């Protein structure tokens, strides 16, 4: 259970990726796909992309990180709260995409990097900590959720 002093230092260096989520969006997954190719083998959409240059000039693939940062940025925003936004992502992932907790730690690593990379102002290690806090417990919660929904 975080502190809502490690609440705040994880919702102001997300109010820096808000200031352009789609340009964070873009280096994390570039980041995460590169790490670890076989995440983007999950993502039939974007599978065939070869390249750095080619994901940087991907529509969908810009757009897909909105979409995926935005819905991360609002289970931030609920501080723990976030019983009603895990269950359809659960289910979705569990079930359709089939994306395995180990790949969620992934993107959190990939999360981590660029946040430490862009914004040393708001990303110290104090705040890195609370973030890594947060995405366990992300992680932690949306697992139990898996579990649940028959998928370990
Ligand atoms: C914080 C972690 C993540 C968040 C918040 C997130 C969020 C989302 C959201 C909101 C959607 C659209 C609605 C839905 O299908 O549920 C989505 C779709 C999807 N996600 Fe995730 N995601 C995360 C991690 C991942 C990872 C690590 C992968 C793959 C390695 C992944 C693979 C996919 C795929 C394949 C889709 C469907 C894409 C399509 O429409 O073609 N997600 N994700």
């Amino acid at each position: 259970v975080l502190s809502e002093g490690e609440w705040q230092l994880v919702l102001h260096v997300w109010a820096k990726v808000e200031a352009d989520v789609a340009g964070h969006g873009q280096d994390i997954l570039i980041r995460l796909f590169k790490s670890h190719p076989e995440t983007l083998e999950k993502i039939d959409r974007l599978k065939h992309l070869k390249t750095e240059a080619e994901m940087k000039a991907s529509e969908d693939l810009k757009k897909f990180g909105v979409t995926g940062l935005t819905a991360l940025g609002a289970i931030l925003k609920k501080k723990g709260h976030h019983e009603a936004e895990l269950k359809p992502l659960a289910q979705s992932h569990a079930t359709k995409h089939k994306i395995p907790i180990k790949y969620l730690e992934f993107a959190s690593e990939a999360i981590i990097h660029v946040l430490h990379s862009r914004h040393p102002g708001d990303f110290g290690a104090d705040a890195q900590g609370a973030m890594n806090k947060a995405l366990e417990l992300f992680r932690k919660d949306i697992a139990a959720k898996y579990k649940e929904l028959g998928y370990q």
